């Protein structure tokens, strides 16, 4: 019988655990994302703050469900306070040094599958509790650590939805493995994208498997009602044997550099 707790909004002041910072580590609709501190363990958390509507209550849900998950980060507390006289909701997640996919590259087709792979299990994870997260673009996927095993994970549920729209989750995706192998994205504008109008052109494409591809191309139809699945995504071969697949080498640092 393995419960996971449920999720407490508690009402002390969040400055009675933490000492607050105004180091900021993201921006987003509501504001900054502050790096705090938990006052008994000295370790280090990323505070965000949302005004208490019920749109603000619908984000802490879903994240709380979706943070069980090894792939998407991790909600620590939740808090109800007053501030300017109004109520808010702190969300204090862990804290993700690593900073952004990308960035981390800027610094191996194989390491490309191993990242898609880890991002699939994001959403498959979400999909499987009908959560949609929408926005995974890749400012929301950030490392743990800058140490090179560090586990990447997904954020910033803004945007979640209730499914009781998963298939632009895989769009994303399909699009965050586009830029992984060449170094920019599929589109170089409202209207190439209506169209599905894009080349894998060379020599940065060249060298690249009509296996991924296919793939790449599955994802990102135009027709979202046959996008992959994140079910099937998950299946496809580049994807399930991660580690087998060719250690062949690509210039997405170089371009992300130049670019
Ligand atoms: O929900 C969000 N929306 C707006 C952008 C954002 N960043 C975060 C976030 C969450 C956890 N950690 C970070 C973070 C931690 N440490 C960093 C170090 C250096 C650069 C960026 C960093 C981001 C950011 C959450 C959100």
């Amino acid at each position: 019988f393995h419960v996971k707790s449920g999720l407490q909004i508690k009402k002390n002041a969040i400055i009675d655990d933490y000492k607050v910072t105004s180091q900021v580590l993201g921006l987003g609709i509501n504001g900054k994302v502050l790096q705090i501190f938990n006052k008994r363990t000295q370790e280090k958390f990323a505070l965000k703050m949302l005004q208490d509507c019920p749109k603000a209550r619908r984000e802490v849900e879903l994240h709380w469900r979706a943070s069980q998950c090894p792939h998407i980060v991790r909600i620590v507390d939740v808090y109800e306070n007053l501030y300017a006289g109004r109520k808010c909701l702190l969300i204090v997640m862990e804290c993700l040094d690593g900073g952004e996919l990308f960035s981390r590259i800027q610094d191996t087709e194989r390491e490309a599958s191993e990242i898609m792979k880890s991002i699939g299990e994001a959403i498959q994870y979400l999909h499987s509790i009908n959560i949609a997260h929408r926005d995974v673009k890749p400012e929301n996927l950030l490392y743990t650590s800058k140490r090179p095993n560090a586990i990447l994970k997904l954020t910033d549920f803004g945007f979640a939805k209730e499914t009781t729209d998963k298939s632009c989750d895989m769009w994303s995706l399909g699009v965050i493995m586009y830029i992984l192998l060449c170094g920019y994205p599929p589109f170089y504008m409202k209207t190439r994208i209506r169209m599905g109008q894009y080349e894998f052109p060379n020599p940065e494409w060249s060298e690249v498997s009509e296996e991924v591809k296919m793939l790449i191309r599955n994802l990102l139809k135009t027709e979202p009602t046959q996008r992959m699945t994140i079910t099937e995504f998950m299946n496809h071969p580049w994807i399930m044997q991660s580690t087998k697949v060719p250690q062949t080498p690509l210039h997405t640092s170089r371009v992300l550099k130049e670019d």
